[PDB]
């Protein structure tokens, strides 16, 4: 009757709350092997990684944004770069992770997936080319400068397929071999 229905639902939504909304993010970041693969790119390289892609754009769209870091806790900034408050915590767990063989003078790519489950400062560029979304990133994680290049989707209960996965590989390939 009612009564029963008003535990059902309550039931339901502890349910939900308890398995919250896991989404899976399958990445493929630029790299180099120099405590092995480290995930950075030159300045140069970085710099001109980014002409392409501006090159590339047609969709006039783009994110910035300057977060810090530290289960991650990611804060916001104000306009002086200060942190504003946490605007999301989340905890990422590597399920796979795979060195990809590329052509001789390419930078390294890693290929991993994660799970998502709702110290660092990154300065991140975001662009998206069909349905592939690119990170262009700063980070200083210890007085060290970082300069970070990834492509990467989001899929939870949006699947994911054996052509999304060929196509990522096929755009990664682009960005790792730009200089020859
Ligand atoms: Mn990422």
């Amino acid at each position: 009757d009612a009564e029963q229905r008003a535990v059902a639902k309550a039931l339901f939504d502890a349910v939900n709350k308890h398995l919250s909304n896991p989404f899976i993010e399958v990445e493929m970041r630029l790299g180099q092997f120099k405590a092995n693969f480290t995930a950075c790119v030159s300045t140069e390289d970085y710099e001109r990684i980014k002409t392409y892609l501006m090159t590339e754009m047609e969709n006039s769209s783009m994110t910035r944004s300057v977060t810090h870091d530290v289960w991650r806790h990611t804060y916001a900034t104000d306009e002086n770069g200060n942190p504003t408050r946490c605007v999301s915590i989340v905890r990422k767990k590597r399920l796979f992770v795979k060195n990809i063989v590329v052509p001789l003078g390419a930078y390294n790519l890693r290929f991993a997936v994660s799970t998502e489950t709702p110290t660092r400062l990154k300065d991140r560029l975001s662009i998206t080319d069909g349905m592939f979304r690119y990170d262009m990133t700063q980070v200083t994680e210890k007085g060290v400068l970082m300069h970070e290049v990834e492509i990467e989707g989001v899929f939870s209960s949006k699947q994911l397929t054996e052509s999304w996965l060929e196509e990522l590989l096929r755009r990664a390939m682009r960005l790792a071999t730009l200089r020859t």
